């Protein structure tokens, strides 16, 4: 009994987040599977700092003060399982095994009751910020089993990211899967937000012809304003950045998407339980369709796309236009995750607190802009806010957008400029609004088709099935 | 042995296939979980026909020709394995169990395993076409062991829809889940096609100002032109519609769509090989969307639509738009439903024949229209097409539209008329065409933040990770 925490799995995000711990007090064990990097890590990055080293996971379980507290940040899947199995035979009845890496939120459940039962205290914390987040401050997103929480709760807090306000961005998610669900639904809101800059970028260099100097200035402005996050900052880093031969280096790289799985899993999770993440939805694809990278080029061989008008008008007035399409847009993004965890909390009843979510994805995260700071507003002044749509702040600003939203819209169109996601935040927005939608044209047409029934919209509830077939003879 | 073939399951669908296989020629052993039904069904619907009667498992499996042929059209799920469980111990080595229930794909193929080895030769096949369908001819889609196919094809085939040409709506699809697989893509379709026309109609009603009779007298005139399909029909004889009272049904109905799983099922194998099937995916959303009834009306009162600018143009124009704008976006969803068939039999390794399936779709199944005539005519010009847009009839049909569907497009977002299908098809019709697009901005992005690596578009292969934090200092 040494030291305070272990952290299994040497990568470059175990040791920043080793280091961060032994920055703010804290003794820590590391240990991996590989032990060499034990040793490398001990005479390097950690040499004249308090950090421990093991060579045995029997010598790591010593070295813990009781509850021995552990953090596991292995490959997700088979690895967290194989190393829960080895743990449990040496440890005692009341000790917290602690999962972050990126494990999806039905295996942190099952987990998390298996061992419950077995007196061990299981949490699957959502970790974001990449490797100089996780060294100098994290989003910390902790979920499983309460017992463990007061435990880790000093050195996670203290590790974590701090808002101006010197709140944390960490605290208790829920139960269960909470912390690992919750950290999903963070990613897909980064593949949104990634896929709306990318197509206020197209606007931009194909219908009005903007350079990417002019295009970095317009990006830079625009963190000046709502937009202010650290995608938008780091977009206007991204589009300034010259290779080593003084060209521009992004118009270079190949436009082909990676994806790592947790941006599909949100979609999948709002299909499973019926609700219309539609943008994320979008993005997704959008991804998948920029992997079809030879079809592609092959389409633009054959495909023809619209008459070549020029633009004519203020580009000034036409860069704002984008400017409020991207904010607006962005608005039903997030309403519409908030519309997910709102339900994951109804089907699994976990009590979540929206703008404790909020205040944890406010920084450290790589969603971070003053932007979730609004969406905390929204739930302090009313906590069973239904959608954020229906706040006031929210409600004047998509108002106030909805020009220029139409617009963009309207000229990409025309152009031809794809924004699967600007168009899907606009038919999601005036699909909101409409108290009467032609869904019962479907209702009817099922009824015609496989007698499914149908409700009269005076009295839901009674169901009926017309012959539709003939209505004489 | 007297009977050919033994079905399970008496609701309507049941019966009705019993009665058109009767119809063809075939002995039918009849059977149902409560038995009382086998005999009021005997007395009744089955009088004066050649169909048996059974009262117990043990006496169906005994009236039965070898290989005992046994179709279940029980709800899927526990009672597919519960009945198949209770007839292994009763049945020899090369008899046929035929599952035609809306079960999904993966439980098929593990039955389908199980079984083989058991020496037992399973089949699931989707059934299309509804009641009447069943009755007179429905669109059968099998697979599974094709050791089974030669006994059980004379009366699929027979029972089956016939195209003109005199050819069945039903052919052996493929391996282990590929006919419940299809049967699930088919449904998906149905789903967008769907709500394609609800779309239309949405622009007819409040964009146009056009009551029930001239709607209906418009959709009547668009199933004349390439739309012409049974979904068009019918949606025209809903808008003529009168109840009771002498008023119109439709616009009394409520419109919260219902959903049985089967579209959501694609557009989450989409999401999970990686396929963009957008406007499923849209079409899925849009019901969810109508579910959510009472936070639209509270929406309504909340938020703010467009300035109301009256329509003022050639309606009859402008309806030929809604037409052509209907038609270029069906072409896209047909194009992705085909892209998901053709990934899956990649996946799975099933050789698929889509001018087969085409042809299975082309009568009996709800998605039926002259329009599968056409796409099986792609696909016998050339069986290795990639994309149903880099076919001739759609390239150009597509290109002869475009005009319209922009036009339809800019109108409705002007207007504010949601249009979740319109919208993504051009959105995914202009992101397939374009052979560069702004995904290198993402893979840029996650290179920055989480150093996930990106390629140069001149030798692809090569992964790159560049420090853009500072390129000096
Ligand atoms: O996003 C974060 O904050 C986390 O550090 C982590 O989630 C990482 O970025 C993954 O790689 C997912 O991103 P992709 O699915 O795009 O790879
Ligand atoms: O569509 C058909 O041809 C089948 O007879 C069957 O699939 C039925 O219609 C289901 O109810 C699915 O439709 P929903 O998911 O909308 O209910």
């Amino acid at each position: 009994a040494q030291a305070d925490i272990a952290l299994i799995g040497l990568a470059v995000m175990g040791q920043n987040l080793i280091l961060n711990m032994n920055d703010h007090g804290f003794v820590v064990c590391a240990f991996n599977r590989t032990v060499s990097k034990v040793d490398d890590f001990l005479a390097n990055e950690a040499k004249g700092t308090k950090v421990l080293g093991a060579h045995s996971l029997e010598e790591m379980v010593s070295k813990l003060k009781k509850p021995r507290r552990i953090i596991l940040l292995v490959k997700a899947g088979q690895a967290v399982d194989n190393f829960i199995e080895k743990l449990v035979p040496l440890l005692d009845i009341g000790d917290i095994i602690i999962d972050g890496g990126n494990s999806e939120y039905r295996d942190t459940m099952r987990r998390c009751r298996d061992l419950k039962d077995k007196g061990i205290l299981f949490v699957g914390s959502g970790v974001s910020g990449g490797e100089d987040g996780a060294r100098y401050g994290p989003s910390l997103m902790p979920g499983g089993n309460k017992e463990a929480w007061p435990h880790i709760k000093a050195i996670f807090q203290g590790i974590a990211a701090k808002v101006g306000t010197g709140e944390p961005c960490c605290d208790w998610v829920g139960d269960d899967g909470a912390g690992h669900f919750v950290k999903m639904v963070h990613n897909g809101i980064e593949y949104g937000d990634m896929q709306l800059i990318c197509e206020a970028y197209h606007l931009m260099k194909d219908v009005l012809g903007l350079g990417h100097k002019e295009m970095a200035k317009a990006f830079e402005e625009w963190n000046k304003t709502e937009l202010d996050s650290f995608l938008i900052e780091i977009t206007a880093s991204i589009l300034k950045f010259q290779d080593a031969d003084g060209k521009h280096l992004l118009p270079k790289i190949r436009d082909s998407a990676g994806q790592k799985g947790t941006g599909k899993w949100t979609a999948i999770s709002a299909l499973e339980y019926g609700v219309p993440v539609t943008l994320i939805g979008e993005a997704v694809f959008a991804r998948c369709l920029s992997s079809l990278k030879d079809e592609r080029i092959q389409a633009s061989k054959k495909l023809k796309g619209p008459q070549n008008i020029p633009f004519e008008g203020d580009k000034k007035s036409f860069l704002e236009d984008i400017r409020k399409a991207l904010y607006a847009s962005k608005i039903i993004s997030y309403a519409q995750g908030f519309m997910l965890l709102r339900q994951a909390a109804t089907e699994f009843g976990w009590t979540l607190n929206y703008g404790g979510i909020a205040l944890m994805w406010r920084g450290g995260c790589i969603i971070r802009s003053v932007f979730l700071g609004k969406i905390k507003d929204a739930f302090d002044r009313n906590p069973g806010l239904q959608n954020l749509l229906l706040d006031d702040f929210f409600k004047s600003a998509v108002e106030n957008c909805q020009d220029s939203w139409r617009r963009a819209i309207s000229t990409g169109v025309q152009a031809g400029i794809p924004m699967p996601c600007f168009t899907t935040a606009l038919s999601f927005y005036d699909g909101y609004r409409h108290a009467m939608l032609p869904a019962n044209l479907i209702q009817a047409q099922r009824d015609y088709f496989g007698a499914h029934t149908y409700e009269l919209l005076a009295k839901p509830g009674q169901f009926i099935h017309t012959n539709w077939t003939g209505h004489g003879g």
